[PDB]
């Protein structure tokens, strides 16, 4: 309540319960004053930017707490306990705390800067429960939590972009004066608090399969159903056309008749991690993968779940068809391949076809016997009856939800970044520090103020997600895989701080180890 | 209550309601300490001003907050939520707030200014709700809240004028010691409010009218009364006077008999927005529209309502007849036509004349036939029994409502900018640093101190205004008029900030736009 008392305590742990697992976690951010109070129009003009790459927008004086990462809520260790024991999970439950906020003057007088307190400022925070901000936190910007408990984060600027024609407005763009809402001015010794509760939600899938889509056959007894087997005979010592039906078995276990087709597909290009094998031209943007809307076209990333590769090769992976995260200290721009790391599907290709290959062919045109059948290749299939597919897989290291865009219609609401669609996801929190002027002329002027005192503010943040899980119950006789580290000896231990207090994470860890039958 | 709490919530919301509407604004506000905390007095004296520009009266150390105008109450999304779809509205009660106050002193030592706060000092607010200040409040002056939230504003200086002849003051002058009052003492921890109930007035009437006070007939049917047609005959090879009356019709639509006439006049010189067609002499002060109150004359603005052009020429506006608003970054002084927008009254003219022209022609003298019939034109028309008229419009930018004066008579109290005339209006806030003496000597004296702490005071207003509505019913097959964003691109949307972070509005709107039956 006071100056010397302390608003909340630091709750970092978690608790597995039963069925459900209780994840909290605390951090310490940073909010500097962005834009000088300032809201500003953005854009694309004097860029000299390409037709796809113009945008309009505002940026305002506000900052956003980002927890949408899965890695912001899990240790390593209680990911693989995860993962290696659990078939599904899904979010619960959500509570967030904002307390010890601690607001700071600035001065550079001397040249040398000098920090001291301000106990009467305030900082002001509201969370948009109802969704009529632009919603931001589904596109997997930088700026949410740290992986790591000890590190301090910067609270990220709010933005956001509306129509645009060329670099202009289109006039039915919108312009949103985040001062226009109710704000809660909190000071030191003010804490804030909200719950959240997910809507029902799938459970995401932690299992891969045990058999393909293909084999779902017995493969010792025969089908009664008939297929074509031979068009032609040798009888009359040169061939005569002849219609023969056979039975399929496991003789043939390819012609046999099937319930079931896998699931759709939109090509890409494939590339190889060996740098011989891939061509000398760049085909980047040109071989690229794009869809065209309003006469602009733009990049499909990662775009509908196909499996990376076949069974055989391990070093190809489609052009932008695989989620691609960066290793500790990457730079922005132009990093070679040995500086990321790259996921890999190949656990999805049960059901779903592989994002470089064909779906299937098609026949072309009418045989006659003046005219051979011929047959065209289907590069892209949407949906068809009896279709079924896997959804993209879910990493430590990527985004929980997304917002599922309020329109007419949609189909199969799931994220293609992965993760849970929602239609009201956690609301956006967004905190402001509340603008202090410098001194005032003596006389009256009616020009709004352009100096202010320099400040930032800083404080603990706190969220708790209760999730629930799905119990593996699985007959099989041998042993599963499982997620491990590996036993051998090294300079550095995965998932841990360097000698210079760097914290690094090796490799992707995906959820899905345990296998089920389709 | 302490330090640490903090006083007061962000609440700029609006909620539309039933037939009522609430909106509530809130402002970051900075206080100077004016004139050295010393009352003086001011005047024309050694200026060299003219007979019509002499005053005198006193200015204060105090300065008071001004929420006078629409567009601290309303955005422009709920103003044309307002002005589309209602016939006219009225306020019904307020609610004003002070809280998070931060009172702060200063220091030039070094020559570099140096800032801290005062945990002690204090600031003293009071609100004169016997009316026994003279009320500023009504004259449009600067210094009301910013019209975008996230705007800072300077709190104006508060002063008045009384009794003078010529630059000397006349004796029965007044002067008002602000200090007289009871005061309430703020320290940072302490919010100050009051609720104040708007008497019964008039609805401010949204709709224009579809219909000419002139034609209100039944085209189809003829009247029963009869007129006086033609005065002579070309009987007998030449003229001879012989009375003949006719019966009023859609032939001849102007003869008819009415029961109503236009509203009051009092007559404006005309000038064109082309530079060509205006008169190359300086008669603006000369060629003006004058009233000559107790030997000094002064200029009539805007005066009586008043359409403000005929049918086809939309470029002629009264000379001192409209309202004039300057557009965003206008100078004082001499600005040229194109950054001013001038606003426009002519949904008025179905019942109102227009402001350049005559009201009418009047018989001058008795016709014997010896002497022929002679007219003359009505300039100034006073009210007569059977007049009716609309008051002029309300705009966004424009007052909210004004002072009616304590006289033994008053006629259509109705002010002339526009808005609500009140007898009790919402009552003045003032409000003052207390003053901090700086050390005084070790030995006494009786002198007054002229040394004081240079310090000035922040924080937060919020004022709630609710509004009663007037739902339209309109039986019309086709379609209103309504206020429309253009919806062709542009480089910068309207109402908005541009990429510097300036706020501005691109022309005035006015609020009738709905039609009705007159």
């Amino acid at each position: 309540d006071g100056v010397g008392n302390s608003s909340g305590n630091w709750h970092c742990d978690s608790t597995w319960m039963g069925d459900r697992v209780i994840t909290t976690s605390t951090r310490t951010w940073a909010l500097p004053t962005y834009n000088n109070h300032l809201y500003k129009q953005i854009s694309s003009a004097s860029t000299g930017a390409s037709n796809d790459n113009h945008y309009f927008g505002y940026s305002t004086p506000w900052g956003y707490f980002d927890f949408n990462r899965f890695h912001c809520h899990f240790s390593p260790r209680d990911w693989q306990r995860l993962i290696n024991n659990n078939w599904g999970f899904r979010p619960k439950r959500l509570n967030f705390k904002l307390f010890n906020i601690q607001v700071k003057e600035v001065t550079q007088n001397d040249g040398t800067t000098t920090i001291a307190n301000n106990l009467t400022s305030t900082v002001q925070v509201f969370t948009d429960s109802e969704y009529q901000l632009p919603y931001v936190l589904g596109s997997a910007h930088q700026g949410c939590l740290p992986p790591f408990p000890a590190d301090v984060f910067m609270v990220p600027q709010y933005g956001y972009l509306t129509l645009n024609n060329g670099s202009q407005a289109v006039g039915r763009s919108s312009f949103y004066c985040l001062e226009y809402f109710p704000s809660q001015m909190l000071r030191t010794g003010n804490n804030f608090t909200f719950s959240y509760t997910f809507e029902d939600v799938p459970f995401h899938s932690s299992y891969a399969h045990s058999q393909s889509l293909d084999r779902l056959m017995n493969p010792l007894i025969d089908q009664y159903l008939y297929y074509l087997s031979r068009t032609n005979t040798p009888s009359g010592t040169t061939t005569q056309s002849r219609l023969q039906f056979s039975q399929a078995g496991a003789s043939d276990i390819r012609d046999q008749s099937r319930n079931w087709l896998p699931g759709p597909c939109y090509r890409q290009q494939r590339v190889s991690k060996t740098s011989a094998d891939n061509n000398n031209s760049e085909y980047s943007w040109t071989g690229a993968t794009k869809y065209h809307l309003n006469g602009r076209d733009s990049l499909v990333n990662p775009g509908p779940a196909m499996a990376s590769h076949k069974d055989d090769e391990e070093k190809f992976f489609p052009q932008s068809g695989v989620l691609i995260f960066g290793k500790q200290g990457s730079e922005k721009t132009n990093v070679d391949i040995e500086k990321v790391m790259i996921t890999d599907e190949e656990e999805i290709r049960t059901t779903n076809p592989v994002a470089t290959e064909q779906y299937g062919s098609v026949s072309t045109n009418l045989q006659r016997g003046n005219r051979q059948a011929a047959t065209a290749d289907v590069n892209t299939q949407g949906v068809l009856p009896g279709m079924v597919w896997q959804d993209r897989d879910v990493y430590l290291q990527g985004p929980i939800w997304a917002k599922i865009p309020h329109t007419d219609g949609h189909f199969h609401p799931s994220p293609l970044m992965g993760g849970f669609g929602l239609k009201h996801p956690p609301p956006q929190i967004l905190i402001k520090n509340t603008p202090v002027p410098a001194n005032p002329s003596t006389t009256f002027s009616a020009a709004k103020f352009a100096s202010f005192i320099t400040q930032y503010s800083t404080g603990q943040v706190s969220v708790e997600i209760e999730w629930e899980l799905q119990k593996e119950n699985s007959k099989r006789w041998n042993p599963e895989i499982q997620y491990t580290s590996n036993y051998a000896k090294s300079a550095n231990v995965d998932f841990t701080v360097d000698n210079n207090g760097v914290y690094s994470e090796p490799r992707p860890i995906g959820t899905r180890y345990l296998t089920r039958n389709l």
